């Protein structure tokens, strides 16, 4: 059963954390995407972004950006000991963005550079306040850390809201007039 590869494989930019049995684990694997995201994926996008035309979506990417370091930062308040090292999936993660990075006036001329950034961010907003940060938030309140858990119920709330910031985005996009 085979389906096509999304267009300049943009889709590989979204990275989900891991699960592990502990909490300190997926805190650390947890640090280790956000960062990724404020660092090296949305900045992408938003450039992306702008070179297509667009720059009130770039100053949405790097608006949310932003704000996936404060869920960073929040966990690193509450594990002031860690030390996050890029996973083989995030440092392949990184090349693809400096692979696209040297291709961005070719991917930002095509409509559809643009057009599956956002996918894939709406993709990951979804997964990630959908599925992964829940489970993170649940496991950790079972295992007696209530901090954790209620860092990571803030980290749901906002990847929700980014989610919908990323749809009213798309259905802008595309509505020409
Ligand atoms: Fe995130
Ligand atoms: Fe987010």
């Amino acid at each position: 059963n085979y389906n096509q590869e999304d267009f300049m494989g943009l889709d590989r930019f979204f990275q989900d954390a891991v699960s592990h049995n502990n909490t300190d684990a997926n805190a650390a694997s947890s640090i280790e995407v956000e960062m990724y995201e404020c660092d090296c994926m949305y900045p992408t996008f938003a450039e992306i972004a702008r070179r297509s035309g667009q720059p009130e979506i770039g100053a949405m990417f790097d608006a949310i950006a932003k704000e996936e370091g404060m869920h960073a930062q929040l966990l690193t308040k509450l594990y002031s000991e860690l030390e996050v090292k890029d996973s083989a999936e995030t440092l392949e993660a990184k090349r693809l963005v400096s692979t696209i990075e040297s291709q961005i006036d070719a991917v930002a001329s095509d409509s559809r550079g643009l057009r599956r950034a956002l996918e894939t961010a709406l993709e990951v907003e979804t997964i990630e306040s959908q599925k992964t940060y829940p489970a993170f938030a649940k496991l950790a309140a079972e295992q007696g850390n209530m901090e954790v858990a209620t860092a990571f119920e803030a980290i749901v709330k906002s990847e929700t809201k980014h989610a919908n910031w990323v749809k009213r985005a798309l259905e802008n996009l595309l509505e020409v007039a």
